[PDB]
């Protein structure tokens, strides 16, 4: 797709219409905050109502023109499916969809738990499926915007995490490929890849937690860069606290056989 | 990591080795190779008949020896069993070559979850179900496993949609394992192969309406040296340039930068 | 250095104060064309004044705030920065520097030349450096800018152009190092090294002329996108019609040892 | 291009080779590395007295034998009759290493153009004027040419910009007549090394005043190893990252894609 010419203004963002899932903690009430100091009308998702319902509080006094919450588990695609209807009900619309969640998971060698693999590729990728599928017709509405978090483990190979990055890993391939797709069929919904390096977020942190070497990069930051990347429609979104990371992450052969191949029918 | 040496036909002779979707295409060329080499074979694939026929084939051609159990790697529960029945067969595994996928569907993605999902159980979770179960025998052995995959597990394309998330999964799933077992000092080696368009009877049948195709066995051969040889990926392609541009140095050089956080 | 946040307008030039070496034919005059359109005051020079009392006339016709030539050979290290003064002093001062003649070359297997490789060092690099220290003075005054125009040939290597390749790199490693001292110094001067690919200057064009096959980019849009690299204060400005050039051409891995040595005294 | 082989010493039995710069610091423990393996060694730089010294350790350590023909490299007439003397000397030329440099400031860039012409002179201009002279016999003996250089050659310092832009003006021009033999089929190959600090005395008076240091010794066996094997580049620091970081798999890419202009 092609992005905004022009520097992200807060204002953009005023009055459109954005799901964020995964909201009642972490990078996604981040994002729910950033959005309802925007002026933006939001619903949020997680399993969690008690959390969730502080967070919806949190984005009126922030300035939200508007805020609601549905909460259910991103294992039931029925639920999935259903929220969406919901959501764009509340709303009138849908301008921007966010999907942030993801299965809970710990670092841990993998051996045995098929369980854990199958499970992750539901909720972190499969429930992302079937979310865009229910959205598509508004978005084509609005011409929006799918933002889908992915992760530097996404990208490139790291221990600990081999469930987590298959997972991120297929949304690279999925979402990558129906974007190539949405070119050619003239369907002007922008899809933007977020790649994130470690952030500060309570669960990453109890987790890395003086238990492996590495710099988290703040979230608040990070929730806006991925907001703006999506505003932009944006391809694909960086951030991480390392300047390596940065240069060295983008592939520009990929880019190159992609443009080959896109070129010759 | 990889071997010093340069691949010989001897390597595998005698070597106890696994071929997934053996029935047709390049896994069949795979079981041909692997025969004429003096491999242990045990295959599979869905097709009961047309197994026969390839087992047959093996033997004529000098398989030390040869077997095909029929199943659906739809199925999990056959998947993991299937793999204790082929190694008593066989007394081990040195090596697991897993190429097996559903059938895919050169079309716009609308909106068929039924799907995608099956690409994933079939094309993805196949590979981890057979990979547990073989894993104890390949950890006596210091064996092998090879993975399958393909341009679309690489780099985006449209029309393939769940194919390259099932494929692009393989790489994130086995590569990271890959890291997990240099860490915990598992002797088990895994290549990934990274193919271009092969002239199998399924490719030609899906894109007949050019691009310029592989020689399937020269594609078979090429996969089982890379994994015999322990190498990380393996790539195939008809266009030098194609297999220029699928390295990815920025990636590896990040892999080791982050390796010191652990 | 730090690039001007911001885009390109022309305005940015008008008034200006410009030198344009090799001036006369190619880039250079394209580079003269484009600054008088903006309004700039232009000093130009090289050999022939014929040749140069052309451009400068159509300068003028253009709308040149001022229009001047001064000739001779950038083989005399002493006019090269007697030039500098007298072009200041027909101005009063100087904003940018753009430095772009090299000396006659041809397409040649390398055998025994060494006096076509000193002279190339000499006119194509050298000459480089006496005008950046005759120059230095005014621009420090401006906080003004150098604009080094190189090759694909001065980062990757070809045959036939052993020579001239030889003092392209030179001038990356000189006034690449140069820029890092002069970050260090706090000396506002900007450096843009520019780095084109086959042009279609009719120098070029009569030597790769059906014998080698290839495709040239267009001079004057090249001449534009020079003169806004130098403008914006970019370090480097990539030219060439071929994609892959523009995706592989940067060097990411080079930018990580300088700033790991940058960042430990 | 390169010898499929690994090193072995007895490359180098009997091998003619010219080493510049072997008065002091790298050059120096290169002529010894060469005489411990046998090698005829014809060796350069302005100091006479300690040349003589070297070339005398030389005989000591094994040197099927050794000479050395003192003067200066500022001098383009002296560069050429050198070659040819040291031919004479030896009966031809399999090896010419290329490693001199003049003295480098580490101060800023003010005005001084003469120090930046002297440094084109010595570091770059006289390595051409030594290849043009030694390239018949080297043609001859299917030959190689090794060419010293440096991180600051291939990316950019303050403090060093005269010394950079010799460095770098080396690459461009080498890099390109490797090109120019491989199309015109001229079988000496161009090695060109790439070495961050290393300890000699010359580089610790220099830097004195951390940076960790690698050991001239071992830099100086492994630029003769990378010129036997008939390497492209050579790379040697003391820090793994930086060797990691110092390889441009693009440039090689686009050089392929260049080529095929031609
Ligand atoms: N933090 C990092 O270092 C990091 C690094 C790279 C990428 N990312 C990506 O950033 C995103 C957010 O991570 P985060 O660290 O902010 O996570 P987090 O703080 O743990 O939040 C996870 C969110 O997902 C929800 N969730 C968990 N299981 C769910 C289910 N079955 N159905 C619906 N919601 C469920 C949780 O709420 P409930 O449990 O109440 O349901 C929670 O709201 C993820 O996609 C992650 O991969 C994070
Ligand atoms: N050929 C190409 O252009 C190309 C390009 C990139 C990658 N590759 C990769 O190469 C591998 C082989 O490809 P190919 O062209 O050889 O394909 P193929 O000829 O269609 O063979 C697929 C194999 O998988 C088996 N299979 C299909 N469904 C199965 C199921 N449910 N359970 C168990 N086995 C099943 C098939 O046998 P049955 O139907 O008998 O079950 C067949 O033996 C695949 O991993 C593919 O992605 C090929
Ligand atoms: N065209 C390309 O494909 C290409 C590709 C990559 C980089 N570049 C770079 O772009 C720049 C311009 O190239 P171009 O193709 O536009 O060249 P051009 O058209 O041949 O112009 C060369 C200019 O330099 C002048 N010149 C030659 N020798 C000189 C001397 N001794 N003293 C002063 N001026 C002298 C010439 O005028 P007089 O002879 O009258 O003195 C002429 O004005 C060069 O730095 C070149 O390396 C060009
Ligand atoms: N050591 C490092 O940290 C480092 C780092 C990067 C690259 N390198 C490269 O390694 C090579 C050797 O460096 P080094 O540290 O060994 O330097 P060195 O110890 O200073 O030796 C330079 C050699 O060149 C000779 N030389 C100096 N001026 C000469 C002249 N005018 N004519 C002929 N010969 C002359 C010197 O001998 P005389 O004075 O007797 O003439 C000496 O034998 C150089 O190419 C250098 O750039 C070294
Ligand atoms: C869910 C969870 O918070 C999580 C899971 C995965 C990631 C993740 O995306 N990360 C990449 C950096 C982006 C992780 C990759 C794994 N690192 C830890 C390790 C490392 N070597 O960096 C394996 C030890 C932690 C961050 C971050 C957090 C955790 F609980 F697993 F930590
Ligand atoms: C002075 C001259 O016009 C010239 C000299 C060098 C270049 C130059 O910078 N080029 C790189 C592409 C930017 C050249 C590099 C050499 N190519 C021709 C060759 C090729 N393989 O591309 C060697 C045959 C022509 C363009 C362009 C033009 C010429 F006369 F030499 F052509």
């Amino acid at each position: 797709q092609q992005p905004l010419n022009e520097e992200f203004r807060p204002e953009m963002l005023q009055g459109k219409k954005v799901i964020v899932t995964g909201a009642s903690k972490g990078i996604g009430r981040e994002m729910a905050y950033h959005l309802a100091k925007m002026g933006a009308h939001v619903v949020v998702t997680a399993r969690s109502k008690e959390t969730l319902q502080k967070v919806v509080s949190h984005c009126l006094e922030l300035g939200a023109a508007s805020a609601h919450y549905i909460a259910g588990t991103m294992e039931d695609m029925t639920f999935a499916e259903q929220f969406v209807a919901q959501a764009g009900k509340l709303m009138g619309g849908l301008d921007m969809l966010i999907l942030n969640h993801i299965t809970n998971t710990s670092l841990n060698l993998f051996h045995d738990d098929i369980h854990h693999v199958r499970k992750s590729m539901e909720v972190n990728f499969l429930s992302y499926v079937v979310l865009t599928v229910a959205a598509l017709p508004m978005l084509k509405q609005s011409n929006g915007s799918i933002v889908v978090v992915s992760s530097l483990a996404g990208k490139v190979a790291y221990p600990m995490v081999a469930a987590y990055s298959a997972s991120k890993f297929a949304l690279d391939g999925f979402f990558s490929s129906i974007r190539k797709e949405y070119s050619v069929s003239r369907v002007n919904v922008s899809i933007t890849l977020c790649v994130l390096g470690l952030i500060d977020t309570e669960t990453a942190m109890k987790a890395v937690s003086g238990i492996v070497h590495m710099q988290a990069a703040p979230k608040e930051e990070c929730a806006l860069e991925i907001i703006k990347g999506g505003a932009l429609r944006q391809e694909e979104v960086y951030y991480d606290s390392s300047l390596w990371t940065t240069l060295l992450i983008r592939n520009p052969s990929r880019k190159i056989l992609e443009f080959l191949y896109s070129t010759s029918y």
